[PDB]
């Protein structure tokens, strides 16, 4: 409930952050290794803040191939 580990698709990429599955925000600072490309599948660990505008925030993001 409070944290989830999952694979998902990078759905947008911006200067210092991206989004996974249109719902999980990630700062580029939590990416480990190769920067994901748009639409690429990544492994995500994220925390869930329902009392927040953007509920899911990644604590780690990693490409899978």
């Amino acid at each position: 409930e409070k944290q989830r580990v999952f694979t998902g698709i990078v759905t947008s990429l911006h200067d210092y952050f991206g989004v996974v599955d249109e719902e999980v925000f990630f700062q580029l600072s939590v990416v480990k290794g190769r920067l994901p490309q748009l639409g690429e599948k990544v492994l995500v660990k994220a925390a869930y803040n329902p009392g927040q505008a953007v509920p899911w925030n990644a604590v780690k993001v990693q490409t899978l191939s």
